[PDB]
């Protein structure tokens, strides 16, 4: 089980890391776009949470590209970006799941649970 | 594409059925647990959307039963049950997405397709 984590806010993504590695996975954490394709050439994670606005590409920008070049993994976005629409607009890009910020840690762990589950059965 | 839609407020299973016909699947629509079960023996959907609040046995002990016994398919919870322990407790129990009323048309189907998508690559 390898989680790759895209989040430029360094306090949230070190947290979330932290919980992912207790919950028992190997962690790669990226602050942005280009650092994820990084981690992702270097080790394809099983799932992927990924963050909206990031300082260059952003993160719908980024599903988007991962999608068109076959990169299949599961897709947890975990995002500022409330409305609806966005939802819908990034579901429709190849998003998996969407929750939103502030989060409660346990929902985000168990909605990664469900596409895990599902995606090793 | 088979839908099975277990919903007890008759106007709204009406109305979700029309949609998910129009999207084009076919579409089976309960109104009860136990009518869940019916349309499930008589033909596998390749996904059900399943609401909590139900007559008799809540949509909670339905999704165990089911997981319990090898019914593997995609279930996206869709209830008026807020809170996020709720959501935890659902998705643990084998649910894939959960969403909460009042909803988006748009935003279900992108997450039912999302499941689909998925499901079927
Ligand atoms: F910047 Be992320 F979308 F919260
Ligand atoms: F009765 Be359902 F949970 F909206
Ligand atoms: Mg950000
Ligand atoms: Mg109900
Ligand atoms: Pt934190
Ligand atoms: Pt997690
Ligand atoms: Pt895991
Ligand atoms: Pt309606
Ligand atoms: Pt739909
Ligand atoms: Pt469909």
């Amino acid at each position: 089980m390898r989680v790759l984590v895209v989040e430029d806010n360094a306090l949230l993504r070190h947290h979330l890391k932290v919980q992912i590695q207790d919950a028992g996975h190997q962690v790669d954490d990226a602050e942005d776009a280009k650092e994820a394709d990084y981690y992702l050439n270097e080790h394809i994670p099983d799932i992927a949470i990924v963050d909206l606005g990031l300082p260059d590409e952003d993160g719908l920008s980024l599903i988007r590209r991962w999608r068109s070049n076959d990169v299949s993994l599961p897709i947890l976005v975990l995002t500022a970006r409330e409305s609806w629409q966005d939802k819908v607009e990034v579901l429709s890009a190849g998003a998996d799941d969407y929750v939103t910020k502030p989060f409660h840690i346990e929902e985000v762990m168990a909605r990664m649970q469900a596409l895990m589950r599902r995606n090793s059965q």
